[PDB]
């Protein structure tokens, strides 16, 4: 990285000062004497921005010059955090920056603070998005992200009288100094209208238009000469009763970019929704042939442009099925526009498309009406009915007996109300569909599209998930990085393989020393945050036991919350007996309109309520409800961690993201065999993870028989007494029926199966706390671990895309 | 210098911009090089704020609900003494520096008239050293984009920060609450206004850059945004966020009213959402000023701040500062209303009856109860007053309400602004006359001193070196330059009267001007002009009491002699009518397709040919009147006696080298006295026999039945003469014209002809024409906004040029 001792390195920070005040006085028009710190936080991000433009334009020159089939990653969701550490690492500027602001008589910590997250995603997928920005800017990929700029993202999250309130996340309120808006490249998107089958051709007229302006942010590679962008689009009526009224109707076109859907794992089939879907993949198809047509391949013959090298030189991955409408609007463009004959553009539409799944719990698939479709989209529901009626056909051909066949393939649910399965679209659409982690993929190809698997085997494929390093070690835990910098070297941070190498310090006191020493200073640092924000007196030996991840019932801190009371009863039943003291720390939001997550938040308070207060129980256990968990408090909790609860039912979660970025920074992992949990397993070795519970056949095995709750309540005395408390209101005195539902649904609606995995957790945790009493044994365990991490790096994962799917080369 | 502005220019396209040249757009270089110019008066700026928190400057405040701005670029270079070496630096980059300058949108924030003159005074201000800052609200649309389609206007949403703007600096660290709804309850520690909704006021700021001097003043333009903040009183979420829409609603688009009151709610509150935003701070500097440290700290506010009120539009300003000193300050009534009268000055723009505001009661309980509250306790105070010096005159006090109680019961704003301010003043001789002795005789006569006149004026900034650098050269190299500060050595221009040599120097700016324009008019239109025609204007808002349908009939008239005989000696012109119809005017919009309806058989018939042209000049703006106005050589000024306040188009034509067609209304009257009344053409009736008229009765039909060439006019409008496809398509103008005409058109038409026809004559004889020309710029000092300035701070808000 650029030096800061020496003849140049005192030029470095002395042009870094200089570019501040430039800042602070021409674009911040302040001066000095009426600065705050937020003024100073802009300069010094304008400052950084500034040393990056250089390559940011000479990477679009280059794509230009060179050629390199291009990556377009299509998602309604980019969970990026805060940008300027990020970008300060990635352009080796950290020390020298650090440096220019400690001399300008600043607080790095407290500037930094000030940058509000780009919260525009809900977890897992929309943060996989930007690991995978980071890591194809770090491999030179030639890669854009496309998505949609909420002007909120994902809602703040505050507890009033234990339970959510949610608040406008305002994040652009001060502005975004790292984007740029381009409304040169606007572009139109159509919406309602009708299709007209004339002697000319099929026309879809009618419609009414709204304006997709994008807004560039730029990617920074780790350490290379590569800058990246992601584009955002936004949503402005055209400029073509009362006129004041039609001024302020104007409001309506431009409310389909307003706000980001906070559910996750969980479909809403409202028209605004299906709106943001056919806005982003227009405006984003558009951009990218607009794009090819003033590339060097670009070339027109009789039949207009060529586009038998389109997918050549265009990949378009599908991030879960929000933006399969790419593929009729992309029939729609071929047919309708450049004519195109249907054989052809179907041909070419497959090889540009790859479709990755996320998820097989039933509530989250996507299946609009084919009305809403009908009145919004009147032509691509055309479009997607030809492309299910040539799909069956073929079907037909090869199976004429298997009426049911035709049935299950189809891309229509024809049951009462008619739908469109949109998974099944991007199945007949792409080239190759993928799981996120071994588990996952396997239940996708086998099970869940197992008609499909079988006529095209070859089509579906695994990507097991990964995080960035960058992000997820570099920046939020720069102790840790520092340790393994001094013991391997630096070249872990691009190859995360070379972890490996730390098992030269196994048995090695002096390093398990140093490694406990880095998370007690990781534990510290956030113990005082926590003080801040909390009544709660942290136990400062206490081990950090922590489930940070959006609030479900198949995540299970349900089950969790269980322990908790578990591990209560048992102090006040025996005060002197031995107790190995924790601090558990449950974090996450709701989708608000999800009732059982809303309920499941209130009892987590109102048990930590009564732990926190109770003077037999004391530095013994305290709990604290995590509030407002996004990437940049993930950021400091992940390396304050001594366990990671990763505890979904065995089949639930597809991969997970949380449990490896646990797993880089020094902690140890509770859970069940379940989505990347089973690769972090084989990496580290079974034993050295605290696996327990039901496995995927034992849950069918359950399924089979029927799942009685009941017979465990009645069969575990402890289990038994945590009910009867919640039940008869020993957590909530002044309403005593309040967790009525969650009991309901606990004894006979409970498809996650909390109590049929409660005995195997309690046992479980048991081990985990007379590890814990064996720092030299905890720490070897937590070293192995580490050491066993470098699979999970998203730079190997994206190598794995760049071969097998997108047929693109690291640069 | 210039190698310096090319390298600045290069950094911001490269850093600002994010573009390499080769993929550039011209707008990119219009930003590169706005940038450039805005960072060479950072620096003062920023010492400029420095120094009045330094010296403790008795500060203006120039409260407004319009600021019609125009372009920012050009008149920065300008007053920075930039605009040279700039053209310079973007020529050797291979550019065009008009070119980029046409890319900028107006700051459109404004109707006309009255915004415009904000905008002229922050100008002044800022050149005469004044401590002043300008505060409205920053309209997401400002006045409308004006299309023609078919002959009609067509409004399309002046989407004017689209591609951003460069000559703002959003500070949303500085947002205040305001304020609406809720309950008032008076309790033991004072009255509370209570469960209120709030709407934050985020302001932007601009700078006002003096001509040649250290001052960069600031105008300050509150934009509207919802609250975050979880309320325990706190549905779909989704809905929820949507809804924040409401809140922003409330600074989304100026009203494109001129001279006419709308009652409308969101109107409402845009009026308090900028006076409660504006006075909390100017309270918030006050109190953190070297005067905030002290029996109250507030004995020195007057000495320290002047609020003046850009008409009633910001009436609530009184009531604000009331219920602020009194609720939240905890001064005592009479404290607090000495202080208000003492730092609020009200200006009156206008007495026509329909511009008057007059909000209903129940609209203002409803949304600013408190308000309401302390507007009925000045009354009381104010009636008893009356009372106690006429006990037998009880129509008096009915006349001098704040209320006017007959039926839906109203608030008059006027009286409102008159009771709490310590001066009124009108806007010319003529109207400040009339404000005081006769629409206001019941309050000047119980205070005399309290009512002024300060005649309008136009900066010779934007309206002489920015829009006429031909004649500011002309006069510069004759003269030399200290008339852009003091625009009265103007009249050192009179010795040139008898050099035939500078006449025709003049004549030849004229004729440039008059050659750039009719380019724009060829490409915008596709008309053929003649080049030796006079080009005869009549731009400003479409109005009834304006009388473009006067000009109208004068046009058709010539159009008529010209086919009746075509041989004859006919004096060519090009007739150009444009301005604004508020959209929901009916009769300004009849009035515009009557114009266009006009304008296609005129321009299309063969037996006319380049005698005559017409336009209808689209999209009237600020922008578009620094064109049109330097190459124009009749002014069409002919508004009824007594209806034009003051006008300022009419100084902004005789500045720059127009003669002057037009009645004794306003301004003219002012005009005519600086220049010599034989110097214009006026013509018409006066005020005292547009009375006359009143009096006996106006019965239109009368001059219809005796003067034959109206007749054939009104005959033709009437039976489809101009609109063959639909012959009754004018029915609704003709019905007025007889019956309803509050304008008296008719009545003036005969003397307008006849002086038309002088007007020709003059223009026959170059010497002659131009010799009157430079008598009336020779005599435009007057009209300066900067003597006009000079007059407020000497009469009105005690403060010094500097
Ligand atoms: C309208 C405006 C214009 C500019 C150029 C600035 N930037 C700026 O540096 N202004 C100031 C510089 C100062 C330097 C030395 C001493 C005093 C200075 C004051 C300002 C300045 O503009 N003061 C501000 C003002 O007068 O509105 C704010 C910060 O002060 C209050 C909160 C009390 C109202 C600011 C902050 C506002
Ligand atoms: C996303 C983005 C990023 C950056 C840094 C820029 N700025 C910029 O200068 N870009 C380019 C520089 C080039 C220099 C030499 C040769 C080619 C260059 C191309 C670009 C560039 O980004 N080209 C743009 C693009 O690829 O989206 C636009 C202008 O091209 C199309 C309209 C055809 C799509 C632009 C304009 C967009
Ligand atoms: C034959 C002829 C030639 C030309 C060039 C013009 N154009 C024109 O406007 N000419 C003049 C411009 C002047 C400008 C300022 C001062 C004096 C000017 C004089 C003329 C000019 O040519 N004057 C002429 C002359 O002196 O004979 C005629 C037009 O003037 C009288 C009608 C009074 C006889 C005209 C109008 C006629
Ligand atoms: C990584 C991350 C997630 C994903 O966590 P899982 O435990 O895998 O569900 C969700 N939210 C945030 C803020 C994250 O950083
Ligand atoms: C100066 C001006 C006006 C005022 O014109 P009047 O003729 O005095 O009514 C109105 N609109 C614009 C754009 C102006 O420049
Ligand atoms: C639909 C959806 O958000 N699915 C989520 O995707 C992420 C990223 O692949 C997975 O890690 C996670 O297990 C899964 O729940
Ligand atoms: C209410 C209103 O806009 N009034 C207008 O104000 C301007 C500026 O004072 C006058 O010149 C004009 O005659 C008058 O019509
Ligand atoms: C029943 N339900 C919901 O209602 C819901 C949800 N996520 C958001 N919502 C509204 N999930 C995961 C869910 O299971
Ligand atoms: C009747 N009327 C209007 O209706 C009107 C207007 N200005 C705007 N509107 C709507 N004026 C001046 C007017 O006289």
């Amino acid at each position: 990285q650029i030096s800061i001792r020496g003849i140049v390195g005192v030029e470095n920070v002395a042009e870094l000062k200089k570019s501040f005040n430039r800042h602070l006085h021409f674009t911040l028009v302040k001066d000095r004497n009426v600065a705050t710190t937020r003024d100073y936080y802009f300069a010094l991000a304008h400052t950084v921005r500034d040393h990056l433009v250089g390559r940011w334009i000479r990477t679009q020159q280059h794509y230009y010059d060179k050629c390199p089939k291009r990556v377009y990653y299509l998602s309604l969701e980019f969970y990026m955090g805060r940008t300027l550490q990020n970008t300060m690492i990635n352009l080796g500027l950290q020390n020298a920056c650090d440096e220019a602001i400690y001399q300008l008589g600043l607080d790095i910590e407290e500037l930094e603070e000030i940058e509000e997250d780009a919260g525009l995603g809900n977890g897992g997928l929309g943060r996989l998005a930007a690991c995978f920005l980071d890591s194809m800017a770090t491999l030179g990929l030639a890669a854009y992200g496309y998505g949609i700029r909420y002007e909120y993202g994902i809602f703040n999250q505050k507890i009033r009288d234990g339970w959510q309130v949610e608040e406008a996340d305002d994040w652009l309120r001060y502005g975004n100094p790292w984007e740029k808006s381009r409304p040169e490249f606007m572009l139109p998107v159509h919406f309602y209208g009708k299709v007209e089958h004339t002697n000319t051709g099929t026309k879809w007229i009618d419609t009414q238009v709204v304006l997709a302006l994008p807004y560039d942010t730029p990617v920074p590679g780790y350490m290379n000469n590569t800058v990246n962008t992601m584009r955002l689009w936004s949503a402005r009526a055209p400029n073509d009763g009362d006129y004041i009224q039609a001024v302020l109707d104007r409001n309506l076109a431009e409310n389909i970019s307003r706000v980001l859907y906070p559910n996750d794992n969980f479909f809403e089939g409202k028209e605004l929704r299906l709106k943001q879907e056919y806005f982003v993949v227009a405006a984003t198809l558009q951009d990218i042939i607009r794009r090819f047509k003033a590339s060097k391949f670009g070339s027109t013959r009789g039949a207009g442009t060529v586009f038998d090298a389109f997918p050549d030189q265009v990949a378009i991955q599908l991030n879960d099925t929000h933006p399969a409408l790419a593929i009729p609007e992309l029939m729609r463009i071929f047919v309708d526009i450049e004519k195109l004959p249907w054989s052809k553009a179907w041909e070419l539409t497959q090889k540009t498309f790859a479709y990755t799944n996320h998820t097989v719990l039933p509530e989250a698939l996507e299946r609009w009406p084919v009305d809403l479709v009908e009145k919004l989209l009147p032509r691509h529901l055309e479009i997607i009915y030809e492309i299910n009626q040539k799909h069956l056909d073929r079907i037909v051909a090869l199976f004429p007996k298997d009426v049911d066949r035709l049935r299950r393939m189809s891309l229509i649910e024809e049951e009462g109300s008619k739908r469109i399965n949109m998974a099944h679209l991007c199945i007949v659409g792409s080239h190759a569909v993928n799981g996120v982690a071994k588990i996952h993929s396997d239940i996708v190809k086998t099970k869940v599209f197992k008609d499909f698997s079988e006529l095209e085997p070859d089509k579906f494929q695994n990507k097991t998930n990964g995080i960035t390093p960058r992000r997820w070690l570099l920046l939020c835990n720069p102790g840790l990085a520092e340790l393994i910098a001094e013991k391997i070297g630096e070249d872990y941070v691009k190859d995360l393989s070379q972890l490996t190498k730390l098992h030269s310090f196994l048995g090695d006191d002096v390093f398990l020393r140093e490694l406990a020493k880095v998370k007690q200073e990781n534990k510290l640092k956030f113990s005082q945050f926590l003080e801040t924000e909390y009544k709660v007196k942290i136990n400062p030996s206490s081990m950090f036991d922590v489930q940070v991840k959006r609030i479900h019932e198949y995540k299970r801190q349900l089950l969790n919350c269980l322990h908790v009371i578990t591990m209560y009863n048992r102090i006040k039943k025996d005060p002197k007996k031995l107790f190995v003291p924790r601090t558990v720390i449950i974090g996450g939001k709701a989708a608000p309109g999800y009732h059982m997550a809303k309920m499941i938040i209130k009892l987590i308070t109102s048990v930590a309520d009564v732990v926190n207060n109770d003077p037999m129980v004391g530095s013994k256990l305290k709990v604290i409800f995590l509030e407002n968990y996004r990437v940049s408090l993930a950021e400091k909790v992940i390396p304050a961690t001594d366990l990671s609860e990763q505890i979904s039912t065995a089949g639930t979660e597809a991969s997970g993201t949380g449990n490896m970025k646990f797993m880089l920074n020094g902690a140890l992992t509770i859970g069940t065999m379940d989505g990347a949990n089973v690769e972090m397993a084989e990496e580290a070795g079974e034993e050295n993870l605290f696996i327990f519970g039901m496995r995927i056949d034992d849950v069918a095995a359950l399924d089979k028989k029927g799942y009685e709750a009941k017979e465990y309540y009645e069969a575990l005395p402890e289990l038994k007494l945590v009910i009867d408390q919640i039940d008869n209101g020993f957590f909530s005195p002044k309403q005593p029926d309040l967790f009525k539902d969650i009991i309901n649904m606990l004894f006979y609606h409970d498809r996650f199966k909390v109590f049929a995995d409660y005995e195997a957790y309690v046992k479980c945790q048991d081990k985990v706390s007379q590890l814990y009493m064996n720092p030299k044994a905890w720490n070897t365990m937590v070293l192995k671990n580490i050491a066993a991490s470098g699979k999970f790096s998203s730079d190997r994962t994206i190598k794995e895309y760049a071969q097998n799917i997108w047929n693109v080369e690291p640069s």
